């Protein structure tokens, strides 16, 4: 009952790899129709093949300002206006502070901070008409903890926390909750610089309370929790899925 | 992911409000539940509503002399619990300049010491199973000081770090520890709030949604934290407060 | 002595009004040479007259990318490279979520988040050569609490918190601390829509623990604290100067 | 003049070693009369000799409930009622979760959480009459981060954060601010860390700066929180930790 997503439409950005891909899998398994958004078709088609006819694929650069109107139309085309929006697209350039370039900084802010806001803003009117909506932003361990090479990334992930609260303040009266999941270290696109260094992966695993890094299945429950009726009275929260990394 | 069949849950403070609803939700997910309270008749009402998956234990969980039998009695109907929900609490409402030794000590004993020593008693059987769930109850007064709440706030800020410490100690053994932080619900700890209509209206307007909680709001979060779905969530405070803290 | 700034140079952005202006006054009174930065000359000239020969004025748009190199040269010209950097320039467009424009959003991000980073980055090398530096960013109550009309502003002020932590992680090994001061409600450039409405000012005053809004003098001690030897082992922190607004 | 404490009286608990001792030196150097509180007279006498005639020493167990009235009288005797209260007394028993004893837990709560509240409560009326007061509590890295062996300690240090906020909500309308300094230091309370060279080295590398604290690091912060400079800072935790918490 509470975690059933039948009759719901979800859009997932960054859906061609890692956490966005698994999020699309989990929401589809819960009965949702899913629209995966990514830059490159071929991985989106792989994902859609794994899911079947409940999955549609949209190729788009969600950071592109010119593209926004068409991106929104294409997302809405297969299954109608989405009820659920999971913003798993992100980038970490890994430029340390004294090496940051204008372009690395600007691309990080455009994808991690500006894109989730303008995409959500485009989709809110239909959610408000329905009186029901779920926005899941992606926070980070660098929402609160500065790691080497993460200054732009950290800026945007600290931004995502207050942005999530702001979206709640603006839109939760209309039945749209806005929360942010903060994964720890998972084998994803945005890692593997970490998961190629066996020793660093071991340190990171030892920093958690549990003593291990995440596996993709770890995100199934949290994603479902935040995207369903179960979380109706949870809004404007950061939920860390990190094995206790932040508790130590 | 959310199936609790084959699991045993103990809920303290189970005779009213949020603890009662937690027992209902966990039983509905297939768990055997043991409700703990001081008062038998409300516990039996709860057990009647649930049926044979529910047992009732009468105990003062703050009593140090009582700890061993409280633990034995909880373990008796269904075996050692896998899930522990510490929903027992007190707010004496003594403002700072009116705080008494007894009110302070009763707040610390029930809200802070009791969840620790009860969890400690139950951790060995969870570790032998390699699986366990601890849910503490945090509060809006974990971070926000309200009139008359100084002792209560002390213990609820304490509960946050205590939950982290429980995670650090026990999560390597498959025992997660998290704290759920309700906003304003009609419960035992409230009705000083909810029988004052204007105050309830102000509190509702302080949330992002614009309403106070209903008991059903807590079903999903509780089950989320008590099930396989939250295996990699530990040492966290999850506010269930309609955005009260977001504003 | 702990609070003596003799021989130090401070640059303060947003120096022509409100908190930036008062910060310049406080640092000059502690013995520092100060360079006030603002858009229009006449107010900076007033401030310099009040301070006297320890004050210099630089007219610049610190958000301008083209302007950054000469902005930095002009700041460095009167007294040499600054040791202390106080980023009090900011904007709040007050556009609510469903009214946000590209231009309002981009201008908020450019001034509130990108400007402090690239300005600090330009000045860090001389601080590192001296082995001593103070960076003070301006956080906000909207670093953690969403207010009506503040979604862009809040995004950047949540960003400023993690950015301050990231600056600490990058530069504090070289003797440069980075902290963020978080004013509550003061009568300033950014709050007069707020201080302009007597009832709203009274509500905000009642939300503090003390029971009053800030006066400019309230910022003197904290600013000095964060800019002096007294704070040598404080870095990557947010210090709220808000009468307990956040405690309730 | 913002940081001048001439004409003010400060009481520092735990004043015979480490951070309380350094706090007493700092406040005295800023012109305050200081009363050092400790259990053993002789270290207090050393401190008083170093300070000179601005220092008085009081022997007391600030966790003692019976002793409270007399402790307060003795603190007030040499220089009058204090304007500044610095609660540097604390204990960390270092008992891990499965080893906690009733006595270790009770002594941690009694000293670290209950003592600061009841001592502050005893002294606030005279501060309120003056319309001016400073309360400095000691938070900790374990206010937010669980370290091995710190479960009781962490409970009390998370508690101190909300207790500080509650003290602000109760007493800041009368001119009494209440803040907590959270040191990341060679002290009484950390020598198990500083007698292990490798542990000190990781701890130093975990900070942003790359070093552990020296006692002098606390001079500016203590003064900041104890003076006119911080009139509009209340209910805050100020970490003095080299960026330990930023990473």
């Amino acid at each position: 009952h509470l975690f059933d997503l039948s009759g719901k439409v979800a859009c997932i950005t960054g859906a061609s790899s890692g956490l966005g891909r698994r999020a699309a899998l989990t929401l589809a398994a819960a009965g949702a129709k899913v629209v995966g958004v990514a830059r490159r078709a071929d991985a989106l088609d792989n994902l859609c093949a794994e899911i079947g006819p409940a999955a549609a694929a949209v190729v788009a650069d969600v950071a592109s300002r010119d593209g926004l109107e068409r991106t929104v139309a294409d997302i809405s085309a297969p299954f109608g206006a989405p009820d659920i929006l999971v913003h798993a697209a992100g980038v970490n350039t890994r430029e340390a502070a004294d090496d940051v370039t204008f372009n690395g900084w600007d691309q990080t802010l455009a994808l991690n901070l500006s894109a989730p806001f303008f995409l959500s803003k485009a989709f809110v009117p239909e959610m408000r008409k329905k009186g029901w909506g779920r926005i899941v932003n992606f926070a980070s361990l660098q929402t609160t903890r500065a790691f080497p090479g993460g200054i732009a990334y950290g800026a945007t992930k600290g931004g995502i926390a207050q942005l999530t609260r702001a979206m709640a303040e603006a839109w939760s009266p209309d039945g749209i909750t806005a929360n942010a999941i903060g994964p720890g270290f998972f084998p994803t696109e945005l890692t593997a610089a970490v998961f190629e260094d066996d020793a660093r992966a071991a340190r990171n695993a030892a920093q958690t309370c549990i003593g291990r890094n995440g596996t993709l299945s770890d995100m199934d429950g949290p994603i479902l929790f935040l995207c369903s009726d179960a979380s109706a009275y949870v809004t404007g929260q950061v939920l860390m899925v990190d094995g206790g990394f932040t508790a130590k």
